[PDB]
């Protein structure tokens, strides 16, 4: 393939699974190969296999990663992914004052790890309308293009 792209999700209400499959869709038919996987069901440095590492990601309450993030986010905190290319996705809404805060804060992360934004990070208010899924392309196809 292209190269390999994991995509890493976590979902409460089903919009950044929708969200990380518009992603993932994307880069298919750039021919990459692309895993997509809950963080209940992988580890962080499965990272170091990959080419580019995406997280998508809702956020929980006050600004809060979600429960199931937290381990996920402490272990990718410990790697060194240098060499790789990164973006970051989510779903959020406006009723704690924190809209997509969990966002920034794995874009953080990911800066620490050595790993290199290959796209300004998508943040989409609830369900993705179609100039939500424009911006998840494009995202998309920039780090396609960064390889």
């Amino acid at each position: 393939g292209m190269a390999l792209a994991k995509i890493v999700f976590a979902s409460m209400t089903g919009n950044t699974e929708e969200i990380a499959d518009i992603v993932a869709d994307k880069l298919r038919d750039l021919g990459l190969d692309v895993d997509v996987d809950e963080c209940t069901t992988v580890d962080a440095s499965d990272f170091l296999e990959a080419d580019i590492a995406i997280v998508a990601t809702y956020t929980y309450g006050d600004g809060e990663l979600p429960d199931e993030m937290m381990d996920f986010y402490e272990d990718l905190a410990d790697l060194n992914l240098n060499g790789k290319i990164y973006g970051v996705v989510g779903s959020g809404d406006t009723f704690y004052d924190e809209f997509c805060k969990a966002v920034d804060d794995f874009d953080r992360v990911f800066v620490s790890t050595g790993a290199e934004k290959g796209s300004e990070c998508v943040k989409v208010d609830l369900s993705a309308e179609e100039e939500d899924i424009e911006r998840l392309e494009q995202f998309a196809e920039e780090l396609a293009a960064k390889v």
